[PDB]
């Protein structure tokens, strides 16, 4: 058994209140109140549609992914990553695809900076559509489960999916819903040998998930990067400040790009 698995049982054993307190203990949060109120009226200018943008900004503002040219965002939901890339200096084109429909988030049309570069469709199932050429691949797909084996099945589908989309020296940031299961480690190692990058933990992630993102401009041993984060999450069980710490949202400008 891996350390991640020990962690997952310990999580599932928690009571309802302890769960909600642990989930946000000492993590990082985004001040979203005004951005949401803005959107809940007609406002289309300045706001991120999701806390997803803040999440992507963390990776980029550090040069772990450098989106550019033709960007594909698989499972883009409301559009938080897409709209975010739409205003980055080098990015030429953003295409985003999702499920939508009853029970899922629909794309939300916005006029943030570079909105014209960005094209979103719902009703799409990414697993059965032909791969297209591109320069940067993004993917935030993975529906969590109480059962880590289910999670590994779901994650290995996402991995086989992105492989088919990956070229040569293309930029990427790909959610790995479950990185600790033995079968995922293996696929990740084979994938690292063939495309590079490594796994990195985002501090905006909640303690209730062990997700790590495969980003292109990083290195590090797969096994170590993973165990590091299991030990962290276990350390966080007995924590003694028990509060999230907030940071401002992203302003995404307004207007068309060229
Ligand atoms: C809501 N919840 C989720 N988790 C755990 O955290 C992981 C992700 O949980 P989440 O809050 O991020 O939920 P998710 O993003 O999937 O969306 P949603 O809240 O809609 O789904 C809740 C899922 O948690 C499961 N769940 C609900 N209550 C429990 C529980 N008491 N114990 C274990 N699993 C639970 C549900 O069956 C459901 O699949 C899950 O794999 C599960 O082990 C919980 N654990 C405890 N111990 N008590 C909980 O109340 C709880
Ligand atoms: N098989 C599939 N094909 C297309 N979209 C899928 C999919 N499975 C899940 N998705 C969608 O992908 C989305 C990932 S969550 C979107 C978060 C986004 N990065 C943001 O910043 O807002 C979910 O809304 C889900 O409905």
């Amino acid at each position: 058994e891996t350390l991640g698995e020990k962690w997952k049982s310990r999580l599932n054993a928690l009571g309802k209140s302890e769960f909600q307190i642990y989930k946000k203990s000492g993590i990082q949060e985004v001040d979203r109140t005004l951005a949401k109120e803005g959107i809940k009226r007609g406002e289309t200018d300045h706001h991120a549609v999701s806390r997803g943008s803040a999440k992507l900004r963390w990776f980029v503002e550090r040069n772990l992914v450098t989106p550019e040219g033709k960007v594909v965002d698989l499972g883009c939901g409301r559009g938080g990553w897409s709209y975010y890339c739409g205003g980055l200096k080098n990015v030429r084109e953003v295409k985003g695809l999702t499920k939508g429909g009853p029970g899922h988030e629909e794309p939300i049309p916005m006029s943030t900076y570079g909105w014209n570069l960005v094209r979103l469709q719902s009703g799409v199932d990414v697993f059965f559509i032909p791969p297209e050429r591109c320069d940067t691949l993004l993917c935030d797909i993975g529906e969590s489960s109480p059962n880590p084996t289910v999670e590994a099945g779901r994650t290995l589908r996402v991995l086989n999916l992105v492989e088919n989309w990956l070229s040569n020296n293309t930029q990427f940031c790909v959610k790995v819903l479950n990185p600790y299961m033995s079968s995922v480690i293996e696929k990740m190692e084979a994938l690292q040998r063939k495309h590079g990058g490594a796994l990195v933990r985002n501090p905006l992630s909640r303690n209730s998930t062990h997700e790590m993102y495969w980003v292109s401009n990083a290195s590090g041993n797969i096994v170590s990067s993973v165990n590091m984060i299991s030990r962290m999450l276990i350390n966080r069980f007995t924590m003694r400040h028990k509060k999230a710490t907030y940071e401002p949202d992203v302003d995404l400008g307004s207007g068309t790009r060229n």
